[PDB]
C-alpha cells in the first residue's frame, strides 16, 4: 500500500533530487469542528502500528511502477522500493481514548522524507476514519447517558470487503457495550450480542416439520417434549387470556419462534415486530415462552422495530401485572426489551430516560498531514512551524482550559504560571496559572521498533469514558459549543513572527 | 491532632529558636519489602486531605498544653498553635494505586517547619495503614488471580472507629470485588455482600414462631403460603433422595433457615456447616430452597467455613447437580458457593481454582518521614538531601525496570538515554534508555488549596491492577523476588558526595 501514481512520481522526484534520505518531521492535526461539536476524540493508531509492520511492496508491484514510469530511471533504483523502510521511523501519538482539539498534532512522524511522505494517505484514512466513528458513539452515549447494557451497535452492514470490524471496534470505545460483528468480538473482544433477523422468520410458511421436534429437559434425563405440540397447547390459554382467535397468530412466526427455541433454547428471544406485536407477534412469544419454562426454561428477551417504541416497552411489561399473576411465572416481567431501528435522536434521550421499560437499543474533520521540518529547519506556508511539544493545561476542578503547543527543545510543565501567546488576542500575552499541565503525544515507535505495548480496548475505552467526564459541560454541548484555545510559548510565538507570521 | 508531649514540645523548641515558620520539605517514603514482597500499593491520600480540615482547633486541647509546663511559656504565644490551618502548606503524591517501592518518596510536604513537622504522625498513620491494606488485597488477589465474583471482605477485626472504614475501601482498591462494611458502602460506593452467621442459626431451638409465616407468591398477589409446612413436605422427598432419616436434620437450623428466607425470598442463602453438612444443612437447604421456588423464587448462596472446602464444594455441585435433575429445578446447578475461615495464602491457592467449584471466598511497612531541606539549603544525617523529583523508568513491554531520582531543579528526562549512577553504586555509573518515563508524584495540594479532583476508587483501582500487569515476573514473585533499583542523577549524586 503505495496505491496512487502521484505518489510514486513524488517519491521518484525526491530520489532523483537527493532528498529522499532526508529528515523529515510530519504533523497530522485537523481544522473542522467535527460535527460542529468542540473535539474528536482519537483513534487510529490501533491499525496505524500494524499496518506499519506490513509496509507491503512484492517484487511484482514494483515491476509494475517500472512499466508506468519513464525507463530507465535511476539507475534501476527502484532497489529502494524493495528495501523499505526498514525503519528508521518515529512517532508520537496522542493515546486512543484521548481527547482532540483542532490545530492540536495527533501524531508527529519522523525520518527518511521519502518515507514519511508516503504515510500521509493511509494516515488519514486511518486516524479520520477511526476518530469520526468513536466521537460519533460517544455524543450518542451523551444523548443516552449511562446505566445498564443499553447501546448495542450494529445490526446493519459493511463498508467494504471486511471493515464492519472497525465501525464495531471504536463505538465500543465511543461508549457503546456490545456488537452484533464477530470479527470485532474475535479479535478485539467486544462484547459479542445481536441474534435476531426478519429474515428467519419470513422463510417459514407454516409447515414445520419433525426431523426432530424434541427439546431436550434443562435438567437431564432422556425424553423432553415435543416442544412445537406443547406450544401449542399453551397458545390456546393465551388468546384466551388475551381475547384472541387461536386462528390469529402466525403460524410461520410460531415455527420459526419454536425452531429459534431448539436451538438457543436458554437464550430464547422473540422478534415482535414481523406481522404483527399485538395479534401475532406476542401470542406466539408467549406460547413458547411459556412452554420453555417447564422444559429448557426461561426465556431471555423481545424486540421491536417499528411504532412508537416507547408505547410499545410500556405496553409489553404491562399487564404481566397479571399475564403472570394469570400463569404464575416469576420471570416474564424482567424479560429484556431490546428496540431498534427507527430510533435517531429522540425517541434515543426518552428511552434512554424516564422509567422507560426499553433495556436495549441498537444503533468530516479537516485531517491534515503537513511537514513542519526538514533538515531540522522549520517550514511554514495558518500551521505552524518547526518540531513542536504539546501540553494540556487543566484547571483546578480537573477538566482542560487550553491546550499549548510550544518547541520540543523548550523545558516543560509544571503548576507554577506561564506567559503564553493565544492566537486570537494576539497583540499580547496572557499569564496562566495551571493546575496540571499534562503532556500529549507520546512516543509510540522509534526507528521501527515499537517503544510500548498496545493497550487493551478497555484502557482506551476507560480512557476517553474518564476524558468525558473531566470536559467543561460548555466543550461537550452537542452544537454550538464554547470555544477551547489553543495557544503558544513564547519562544515559539517568536519563531512564528521570525517566518513572518 | 497532636497526640503525644514531645510533638509539643518539639514545636515549641522551634518556636523559641525563631524557626517556626523557616520553610522545611519533608519526604514519606518507606525501608521494607512488606510479606517479603517488592512493592507496595500507595494509599491513603483520600484521609490526609478530608482530613486537613478536621484537625480541626479545639482550645481545651491547648488548654491541657500549656501543661506543657512551661508556665512560664511563650508570651502565652499557643495563639499559632489556635491558629494553625495547615494552608502554606504544599503536598505532591504519588497517585493511589500506583506502585511503590522503598527508596523513593510517597509525598513530599513543604511549608512552615513547625507545621509541617507536625503532620509526621497523621501522615504516617493514614499512609502506612492504607497501603498495607491495598498492597495485602494486591498479594492476595494475584494468589487468587482474577475472576469475576470471587475475593470477599472479611469482617469480624480491623480497627474500632475509623478502621472498619478503611480496611475495606484498600481492599477493594487492591482488588477484592466487594465489602461486608456498610460505611464503605454508604460514603465511598463499595459493593456491600455477605449477610450471614452462624449464630442466627444458633440461636432457633425449632420451637418456631408463625407471627407471619406467609410467604407472598413472587407472580402477582394472591394469598401467601405457610413457607414453614411446605419446607415440611419437601424435606421428606429431599431425605429420600439422600438416604436419611427425615429426623436427622436438625429442626432448629431449619426454623432460621425459614427464618432468613422469609425476610429474603428473593436472595435466600444457606449456611452449611454448624450442624453437619451433609446430613443436616445440606437437606434442611434444599428443603428451603424448593419450597421457595415452588412459589417461583430462586436460592442464591451457600456457605461453608470448616472442613476441607476445596472437597466438600466438588461433592455439593454433584448434589445439587443431582437434585436439579431429580426435582426438576434447574437453577440449582448454579447457585453460588461462598467458602470463608482459611485467611490463610496456601489455602486460597488450592481453592482459587483448579477447576475448583468455589464462587466467592470471605477474606508493616518500615515508614519514614524526614527533613530533607530547610530555607532552601539541604539536609541529609548520613536518606538523601535536597527537594527531589522522581521519575520511573519504563518499558518496552510496559514493565518498570527503576525508578530514577533527581534534584527538583534538573530537565524531565524522556526516550533517549541517561548516565546514572546506583546505590552500590559510587562506583560507576549505569547507560539507560528508557522506552518511557513517568513522572511519579504529582501536585494534590498547593499553599492550602487543592491543586486536583481526587480520584474515584474505580479510578485508583483499576490503575492498580493495570499496574500489576505491566510489572515485571521477578517483582511480582511472592517469594524472594528481585530487588526494585533506585537511581540518582549524576547531579544528585554529586551533592550527596559532599561530604559522604
Amino acid at each position: 500500500l503505495l496505491t496512487d501514481l502521484y505518489q510514486a512520481t513524488m517519491a521518484l522526484g525526491y530520489w532523483r533530487a537527493g532528498r529522499a534520505r532526508d529528515a523529515a518531521e510530519f504533523e497530522l492535526f485537523f481544522r473542522r469542528c467535527p460535527f460542529g461539536g468542540a473535539f474528536a476524540l482519537a483513534a487510529g493508531l490501533r491499525d496505524c502500528v500494524r499496518f506499519l509492520r506490513a509496509f507491503r511492496l512484492r517484487d511484482a508491484d514494483v515491476q509494475f511502477l517500472a512499466s508506468v514510469l519513464p525507463p530507465d530511471t535511476d539507475p534501476a533504483f527502484f532497489e529502494h522500493l524493495r528495501a523499505l523502510d526498514c525503519s528508521e521511523v518515529t512517532v508520537r501519538a496522542l493515546p486512543e481514548g484521548s481527547l482532540a482539539f483542532p490545530g492540536v498534532p495527533l501524531l508527529q512522524v519522523s525520518g527518511p522524507l521519502l518515507v514519511v511522505q508516503l504515510l500521509e494517505t493511509p494516515l488519514l484514512c486511518l486516524v479520520s476514519y477511526a476518530s469520526l466513528v468513536a466521537t460519533n458513539a460517544a455524543r450518542l452515549r451523551l444523548i443516552a447517558g449511562p446505566e445498564k447494557r443499553l447501546l448495542e451497535m450494529g445490526l446493519r452492514r459493511a463498508q467494504g470487503p471486511d471493515g464492519g470490524l472497525t465501525a464495531s471496534t471504536y463505538s465500543y470505545l465511543g461508549g457503546f457495550d456490545s456488537s452484533s460483528n464477530v470479527l470485532a468480538g474475535q479479535l478485539r473482544g467486544v462484547p459479542v450480542a445481536g441474534t435476531l433477523a426478519h429474515s428467519f422468520v419470513t422463510s417459514f410458511s407454516g409447515s414445520e416439520v419433525p426431523p426432530d421436534p424434541m427439546l431436550a429437559p434443562a435438567a437431564g434425563e432422556g425424553p423432553g417434549v415435543d416442544l412445537a405440540a406443547k406450544a401449542q397447547v399453551w397458545l390456546e390459554q393465551v388468546c384466551a387470556h388475551l381475547g384472541l382467535g387461536v386462528q390469529e397468530p402466525h403460524p410461520g412466526e410460531r415455527a420459526a419462534f419454536v425452531a429459534y427455541a431448539l436451538a438457543f433454547p436458554r437464550a430464547f428471544q422473540g422478534l415482535l415486530d414481523t406481522y404483527s406485536v399485538w395479534r401475532s407477534g406476542l401470542p406466539n412469544f408467549l406460547a413458547v415462552a411459556l412452554a420453555l419454562g417447564e422444559l429448557g426454561y426461561r426465556a431471555v428477551g423481545v424486540r421491536l422495530d417499528s411504532g412508537d417504541l416507547l408505547q410499545q416497552a410500556q405496553e409489553i411489561r404491562k399487564v404481566f401485572r397479571a399475564a403472570a399473576a394469570q400463569f404464575q411465572v416469576p420471570w416474564l416481567e424482567s424479560v429484556l426489551i431490546v428496540v431498534s431501528n427507527n430510533i435517531d435522536e429522540e425517541a434515543l434521550a426518552r428511552l434512554a430516560q424516564e422509567g422507560s421499560e426499553v433495556n436495549v437499543i441498537g444503533i468530516s474533520l479537516g485531517g491534515v498531514y503537513k511537514l513542519v521540518a526538514v533538515g531540522g529547519q522549520p517550514r511554514m506556508k495558518q500551521t505552524l512551524p518547526g518540531s513542536k511539544a504539546a501540553f494540556r493545561l487543566l484547571g483546578s476542578d480537573g477538566s482542560p482550559l487550553m491546550d499549548m503547543l510550544q518547541l520540543a527543545e523548550e523545558p516543560v510543565p509544571q503548576a507554577g504560571q506561564e506567559l503564553r501567546v493565544w492566537p486570537p488576542g494576539a497583540q499580547e500575552p496572557c499569564t496562566v496559572r495551571p493546575a496540571q499541565v499534562e503532556p500529549l503525544l507520546r512516543l509510540c515507535l522509534q526507528q521501527g521498533q515499537l517503544c510500548e505495548p498496545l493497550p487493551s480496548l478497555a484502557e482506551s475505552r476507560a480512557l476517553a469514558q474518564l476524558s468525558l467526564s473531566r470536559l467543561s459541560p460548555e466543550h461537550r454541548r452537542l452544537r454550538s459549543p464554547a470555544q477551547y484555545q489553543v495557544v503558544l510559548s513564547e519562544r515559539l510565538q517568536a519563531l512564528v513572527n521570525s517566518l513572518c507570521a
